[PDB]
């Protein structure tokens, strides 16, 4: 159906919330990588965790 926000059960997120991730977390990869596949989250949260201005529990590699 031509439905409009319609995104309030856990789809994507199951996967996203069953790594680790958080919600807000989990909901900003997604946005971002499109809501493509739960995969591509794991792929924009893995370069966005790493970094100053992303304050995140995801504890990345020695040098990042």
């Amino acid at each position: 159906g031509s439905s409009g926000s319609s995104g309030s059960s856990p789809s994507l997120l199951e996967p996203l919330l069953a790594m680790g991730f958080p919600v807000h977390t989990a909901l900003k990869a997604l946005a971002a990588t499109g809501r493509k596949t739960a995969e591509e989250a794991l792929a924009w949260l893995h370069d966005h965790c790493n970094d100053p201005s992303l304050d995140d529990p995801i504890s990345g590699p020695s040098s990042g």
